[PDB]
């Protein structure tokens, strides 16, 4: 079936294949479908819109199930290659308003303000995932109906005993680099069969545009290998760690001289908003964040510099030179990056 | 056996391989066989006619079973590549008349009229299919003697849990783009293991040819993988949807200013012919069309703009701008594109 | 999943993938993780440092688990190709001191002296490994719950009966040559499924780098083949021989006329320090070194010219010409090249 | 192994093996082991007291892990047969006070009250369970990673595709009838692989004993079949009915003419105690009792004559004849029969 | 094969097969063969002697490999049944002196001392063993290259996933009860696949004999199941409890009223002999006895009333009533019962 999937269409025609991708009803799964266009295009403004049956996804009533999707971001296709592209789309109503599942409209509204634009907000998102076997929700390298050895050799270890699913991870890393996602590294986590990828400094809404892209690519890659991928914080319970997502924030004021006071003020503003942020960081965070294995408490807001378990973590270089980034470690691995980045920018700058 | 199937003959010889393809006795299955020609040919007029045994297919008596096949359409071969071609042929009688299974003669006669030629009728065909396991007529991704999970995630799903047979679909999409079929996109449908492909705006009789070509190509790609493909309107019964085929009609007068009145008149003329069209859209359509959750019914004719369950569906933008096209949703997935295109053209224009 | 792992990124971007590699808590296992850099880099001085969680490895307390890793050596990447690199790193403390597991600091301190720099010392390290089946601890090619034939045909055997896991060995040899490790040959040892590779003459701390590189590569290669690799001296007990590592030492004075007296003086200095060297060559080397068939013994120090069962072995051409190297055969196969090379250089030259 | 498990020791010796069974720390798991006795015995008061280690079960601290075992009931041994017996036992501290997980002490105190003794109380317990595959915890007859057909054919089914695990049910029914349990019927429930059994009319505390023996037998029989039994109320989520256990209750005053008034008064007495009863009758019952199909809800208490959603139901025959029992449908499959029976007796007979 | 193994020879002939069992060179393994005898016999002194090849076992030099076999105890054959018997034997040199591996001679001399004979010593033995898979030496019910769940559910478990290999335990229990062994209980230990059995109160040397016979039966039963028995103290390293045996000891003076003073004097006498006792009670016991969970240590001798970590424990009953036995928890599962019983008798009754 190869020699047909990997067939170069630029030798015989100029038509391109576009991949319209949107978010399903639950707010965590991705839906996509392809089309053909007369020629190459790289500006999202001049791409046609679509519609789809919202009843089949859970985002529209029965009588008028037409749901409109608008192209928003363009990346290079790492599966079809050539001149084909992936389109990260946003979903509206035929009247013209976003559906309640749509969250990029609010994010674009927040990031479009002159203040946030002048602040040059930069976000870096670290995301876990767990590779499970297909039919039984049992992670890779775990024997069927059997636990693996105790933790300790699975964190960045090399060998057939410790690295489970490294082919998928290397393929995902090269595919995300090829497509255009600003990926900044990979590593293996303490749980066996659990890995991590980081989307590096990316400005504004573009951040949320590409991390959502990476997930899509990752899932599709696993579809080739017959493996399930879970971003759920707690796929396995017991003495095994959870999966979470970390956010690195860097405004222009922080990177300049005297930015430590800016960081302190931003963290103080983030404080007293702990409950709303926790309630908007994604379902399942209750089980992941309980204090085990140096994890931040759900009901307490404390920030440190050297402690691994804290709400907000500030590095040594930032404490020394008084400038840099700061890291929030509360968001769960099944979050919505649009929401998290939006309200972080809201609390830091817009809020008074 | 590779390195021999994928062997380039253009480095050693000028001879080409042609694939004569025709429709079998049942009117739904395809038959084909290959031959060798001295050099490249691109015009269907200068291709030699061929013959076959009608008794082995079910289209001729015992005494004189020879059936003549006339080359009609030429496409590029996506399996042999090089300068080889696929020939979409038509079946006649040695005396000179079409056999009762032949339907392209009537369509060509209708489309050859000056009125239909001057009106630039364009058709678009949406075709459903289902991927079943080989020995047991049981769809892909369904456990043997076991139903899959409830519907809802399989419509455009991405993970390994949702997309079944995606490699065949991508191969078919690229192969049809390579050959020359004006394919316009693909997607996955609500039933697991069920997919869709659109043949885009194509003018006149060529439309029909293209559709059949695509089907042939799919029928071959599946047999590389070891999967059965069914266009039957209802392969699996219960709370599972059925495969279907949609048609999009657009004449020149509809495409111009004041075309909404033309669309209304055409739909009015299509009405009162409901029973004949229903009886001429494909066996098994009774089991698919049942009024399930506001969908088309066999015994009732309805048309609307947002109610997608009507017999005739007209888009919102087409109504508000007047110009555009319209869509008929009654034809079954085992139809004959010649017949439906001919009937639509005759009712809209030729009929008084 | 190929066509994505083996995807050339130099055709679309300038960014490189770097592989930071360090030594885990036990002093014998290797941990690694990757990142992306804006462009190509070849000097280790101008590479950024990292940090990692020492708690997950066993090299830091609970409260402040951050362990800093400094790039030290650069090699080409034999798995990613292109402009990607492997970085052999060294572990420190955020205060600035090496952790007790760090051994390259001492080695660099010893090799940075003017005396050792002026007197060029070259080291060659022979390393033996065993290939075992994955889930069981049973060596490759042995039957499950059964022993192979008696020894004698497995030393450099050619047929399918004697060469077990040769594909891994050939791949490792080619990959180590490609990356830049100064490899100098391979062979198969007397035990079936056991092999050996030589890292050739390389000067100073560089040796301790590239050996640790080769091991990493080897282990990663086994991940592709689903095989476990063991450098443990005695993976199998009975009448089956053990795995060891040998060190060829040659300073500048030994390479010149009258160097036999230098070799004799160096061996005299190395003697009477048997206990410390043995205790620093590994823990549990008594199992491999017993004295069977006149081999080396732990409690006794001996040196000869042809007695293979001696602590120090001197080749025939060396006393024939009075110049050359000498071979120490005490270190175990799970040694630390930093420590061994440091002790040999310190005893030979620095000590009085 | 067999012909030794089925070995008649009465031909050779007069000693008898006694099997002691107690309830573990979780309050719903059963532990048991074996003892050798000089001769046959039928009186539980003639059986010696005994002990076990509470640390290994979760019932005592490390300093005092000794937990004493008091024989309370005797049945026949169905697996060893002959003169060997099963003993149902109670758990006590070395000092003489029952441990917190002990619940038969309070029930025996309640059932020894002169009013309860003279009222001749009769219970019948309807207990449902689910059979699961050993490794993957997927119900019996369910394809791995799939679902069976919709509900409706499995209730009291007879075919090979409708009754899944009737061998285990037949073996358990015969074994409980041979041991001495009053088991009064079995059938297959609506879900595949789910069954129930009825422990018939047993007076007072004895009822709670028999059920705690019946469960034991079931478990061991599943151990012979390599299947896992589950008394969890809702093992599978979706449109699949759960497993809840009910209790029919009657008293001598209810067996007399005009007892419908007494049944009514007991019904109001059991009412307005819904909170404590639901709290003490099993956790995890919220998933089972939701309100679907007009059934019982946790937050609402309902009693009627024909409504199948009633928390407490009274049959037509009770109204007609004027006397009988009434059925409590509140508890789940994972109850403790002791607390249920004792609470019903308290809230009906003695508590004012 | 069967229906011939279970063949009754009493219907046809009067000859009886006698099975001779002895202890091999390693001091732990058992060897055995079969002999044909003219008729039934029940007295060990009426049985002929054997001789066997000590070279093939590891007990005699090549020039004199003849080792004489002395019958000592007689039990019934559980595998051949009928009138066939098992014989426990003693090993001797041709001249007449015992071989070094013989240990029953010294215990027989000790137990024939008039004071020991008059004291009528009573012993009980607690033997714990582990069942392993045949080829890979991984415990029963453990996934290959994996681990089961944490400890806690397996102690005296009943389910299919908690008790592993209970068929072997049942067969062994009934076979030992039919043979004539005083076996007084079985249960499942905390580790999966690990069990124990208690050899009950047997007077003097006879105790040890029975234990050996018991071991023999166990091994042969495992041979039927294709499983490997292991009496090694610590087969699996990690957070898994080992297999250590125990010995309860009583004397007529201890059973007499006011015997707690005698028990205390015996405990004091057994104290300060810890070095010799630990040396002679099994090697490889260092791994089992470390000090975890406040247990016994090799370098610490402790005796108490309730501390479960005591080397010699005394129950509450022997303090309340003042009469009873005491339990030595020092020896491992691979003891020789002869030497343990003999030294316990010596250091209490005759040694001053």
């Amino acid at each position: 079936l190869s020699d047909l999937i990997n067939l170069n269409l630029s030798d015989t025609t100029e038509k391109v294949i576009a991949e319209y991708i949107w978010i399903g009803g639950s707010g965590m799964d991705l839906r996509s479908k392809a089309r053909t266009l007369p020629g190459p295009v790289s500006d999202p403004s001049k791409l046609p819109k679509w519609n789809y049956d919202g009843s089949s996804t859970g985002q529209a009533p029965g009588e008028d199930s037409e749901v409109i999707i608008y192209p928003q971001a363009i990346f290079r296709d790492p599966f079809r290659r050539g001149n084909n592209i992936l389109v990260i789309c946003d979903t509206y109503t035929p009247a013209g308003e976003p559906i309640p599942t749509n969250k990029r409209h609010d994010a674009a509204k927040v990031f479009s303000h002159p203040d946030v634009v002048a602040e040059e907000t930069w976000y870096g998102i670290e995301q876990e995932y767990t590779l499970l076997q297909k039919d039984i929700q049992w992670p890779l390298g775990w024997p069927v109906g059997g636990f693996p050895g105790p933790q300790g050799p699975y964190y960045c270890g090399v060998g057939a005993d410790k690295a489970f699913g490294r082919d998928i991870v290397d393929a995902h890393y090269k595919a995300c680099l090829y497509a255009g996602i600003n990926i900044s590294g990979i590593n293996g986590e303490v749980m066996p069969g659990q890995w991590e990828f980081q989307v590096g400094p990316s400005v504004g809404i573009s951040a949320g545009d590409e991390v959502w892209a990476a997930r899509y690519i990752l899932e599709r890659i696993t579809e080739i290998a017959g493996v399930v991928v879970s971003f759920d914080p707690k796929p396995i319970q017991g003495d095994w760690n959870g999966a979470g997502a970390h956010t690195n924030y860097s405004t222009k004021s922080m990177r300049n001289d005297g930015g430590y006071e800016v960081i302190k003020t931003a963290i103080e503003k983030l404080g007293k908003r702990h409950k709303e942020h926790i309630a908007a960081y994604g379902e399942g965070n209750e089980r992941r964040l309980t204090g085990r294995h140096e994890t931040a408490d759900i009901n307490t807001f404390l920030w440190g510099v050297a402690n691994r378990g804290a709400s907000v973590r500030v590095g040594r270089d930032t404490e020394k030179a008084g400038k840099g980034y700061f890291e929030d470690r509360r968001p769960a691995s099944n979050m919505d990056p649009y929401v998290v980045t939006s309200m972080i920018a809201d609390t830091t700058i817009l809020w008074k």
